[PDB]
């Protein structure tokens, strides 16, 4: 049906606006904690406090948006869409826009380390299932391709990356009709054009044009990978475990976990002054990470320091997503990997092992290569480091396998259908 | 098995060098046909004569070796790699190697319009075959993940693009495990750095960066993509009648085909010398017609004329591709639309109209949108067109399937096997 992609284009339009909204959302909160510290920017043990205490209510007023009215729009909500794909999950965008919308300006908003692409994949999805509903159209089909084009749409929009959103639901997330391909591709235009409208030349990771990687030195890329390829399925338990861990500390009662949760939106709003480049999302420090302007020493605590507070923000059930974390993790240990093998050697520069290593925890962690691939191929324009990629991803992606990891996404869905079932 | 992915290395590591001297091979033979005019550069009778007669003879040979020793090494071969995915057509690579090869240089190495991914494909396919008889690897895994491998080594060697071929293989051919993708990627890693070896630092398709679209313009590229998306299922008709049409011309006969063959080999080896932008593989027009060194008159001459080459040379079952001839096409339309577009309006320029419709013909007559978009992506490195590039073809491969065209590859396959059982 003509329907559909008519419907499509109406979701596509929805769910741009949806996130550019999002954007000049935390955008704006930012701004607030800027003026919070400037007025309070002489009195030392103050500056920290407002800084902790503006975040920590942020991170609160947000977890307490998900705990109350809307469960399963903690965490990412890309399981959630997974799952509602396989007909497993419900979409309840009558609760869960509002709540991942305003829960998630809580926690992106007081700058703890969580991504845009969880909130607008979840939120995009929920916004093709609501014109659905609106339209009351019927079939499978027709409740498959919306909810599938919303996603699609909801991550271009994360990443200004049509190609990307495409690429991952179309075909990285299991075994899609002729038509509802179409559908994903026109609610894809129209999302991308919407943030286009309202955000162009402005870039999420400027980083220019590195040179090549001879064909002497692609060995090493295939070893970054190897690297990454066992690390992801150990930071897929933590992030999986972790989930737990912050469970016994609460045992599901709502006030223990609002306190718990503006602890860590404080703590990462603190570290926002004190040690910017182990807050934020990672999107500030890549460019800064890939430019080469961090001692290997400073690399090593920046990768251990967002480690910890990427798993402390999203294995605490917050309305947020761990990609962009996963992007930043990738740069961070891409150009420490970069550093060792230049003093180690060719022609290198860390700068492309950078790049490489971006997309590798995608890679990796989600199983998700030829997204991971050409989303940061979209994001930095390095069109020149392709085959290195390849070769990281094939690397990163094959160890994950023998290793015995899952791809993080699934075991999440996996983990909330068994916890809804044995209940 | 680390065996295949072992085995999808060395497939890889032949395809690429196998396609690389099919290069340095039609590299060569065109050097001789310029000295043969060279000598005869003052007599114009005899100069139009060696021309023809070279090609003539070239094609005849390759002709020949289809019709005497491999029938299923004419046209493209990729149907034939498709149908033995499918179990349903043998990989006779012990015949096929040595003449889709030396076949190919005939056709190739004459001038026709074909292009080398026809061969490469095949090629790279039977050689994905050749290791798993030479190693006698057991199962029908095995036996798919080589063939395709194969392709997709032999794809991405046809065009420097690694990204095309696994993308191609792996998803825009119909409904692979795993571990199979993976051989796929280490197959065109190796197939890669191979023509990377031997041909780093000399494009197939220089064009630099042209300016973005404009938001306001993208409608246009939406057009372009609807007119292409009516015309790729004519296309088809054209070259699936065509066949019949110069069937009628020799009934089987070898003697026949063979005549009719260097007269179209011939035919194009001398347009070769007098009207150079109607014979060739189209990538040395398609930047010239990018630049916009082309008056529209011209434009529409090279089309019509191309369009009948192509169809003449393939449709006839010679050796060769009708791939790179379908980027040819695809960028003057795109061209012509361009021109149409700067005058009937907006900052245009028909530069950015032939990128987006180089990919068109792609999605619209064979339908792989998304390879065609990410292969001018990778052939061109014009980044900036992506969006123009995802609308022509949402547009192309809209129109193409409610104007009701098939998959050329798939058309052709279903012709072959209807054929091998009414007889
Ligand atoms: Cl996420
Ligand atoms: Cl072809």
């Amino acid at each position: 049906p003509l329907a559909i992609l008519f419907m499509a284009a109406v979701v596509g339009t929805l769910v741009g606006l949806a996130a550019v909204a999002f954007d000049k959302g935390v955008a704006w909160l930012q701004n607030q904690r800027m003026g919070a510290l400037v007025h309070t920017a002489d009195n030392y043990p103050l500056l920290l406090t407002v800084a902790f205490l503006c975040s920590a209510v942020l991170a609160m007023f947000g977890y307490f948006l998900v705990r109350k009215y809307a469960p399963e729009a903690g965490g990412s909500g890309i399981p959630e869409i997974e799952g509602a794909l396989e007909d497993q999950r419900p979409v309840r965008w009558w609760r869960v826009l509002p709540v991942k919308f305003f829960g998630g300006l809580g926690t992106l908003g007081g700058g703890m380390v969580l991504g845009r692409e969880g909130p607008t994949v979840q939120i995009g999805g929920n916004i093709g299932r609501m014109v659905l509903d609106i339209f009351r159209l019927k079939g499978d089909e027709a409740r498959h391709t919306l909810l599938a084009t919303g996603a699609a749409a909801g991550l271009a929009a994360a990443f200004n990356a049509p190609l990307a959103g495409i690429l991952f639901i179309i075909y990285e997330m299991r075994p899609y009709t002729l038509i509802s391909i179409k559908a994903v591709f026109i609610g894809v235009i129209m999302s991308t054009i919407m943030y286009r409208i309202f955000n162009h030349e402005v870039a999420l990771i400027d980083v220019g044009k590195l040179s090549d990687a001879p064909l002497n030195t692609l060995w090493l890329y295939l070893i970054l990978g190897i690297i990454f390829g066992i690390f992801g399925p150990i930071f897929n338990k933590w992030v999986l475990g972790m989930q737990d861990l912050l469970h016994r500390v609460h045992g599901g009662n709502i006030t223990k976990w609002v306190l718990m949760g503006g602890a860590i939106g404080g703590l990462c709003g603190l570290l926002g002054f004190v040690a910017p480049a182990t807050s934020g999302g990672g999107f500030n420090l890549i460019p800064i990470a890939t430019a080469g302007n961090f001692s290997m020493g400073m690399l090593v605590f920046i990768f251990v320091a967002r480690v910890i507070t990427t798993l402390l923000c999203f294995s605490s059930g917050a309305p947020g997503g761990i990609f962009a974390p996963m992007l930043a993790l990738g740069t961070v240990l891409g150009t420490a990997f970069g550093m060792v093998a230049v003093e180690l050697f060719y022609h290198l520069e860390a700068g492309t092992f950078a790049i490489a290593g971006m997309g590798a925890l995608l890679a990796a962690s989600i199983r998700a290569p030829l997204t991971g691939i050409i989303l940061v191929l979209e994001m930095t324009d390095n069109y020149q480091l392709i085959l290195p990629m390849i070769i990281t991803g094939l690397g990163a992606t094959l160890l994950a396998q023998f290793t015995g990891g899952k791809p993080l996404y699934s075991a999440i869905l996996a983990r909330t259908l068994a916890k809804q079932e044995a209940e």
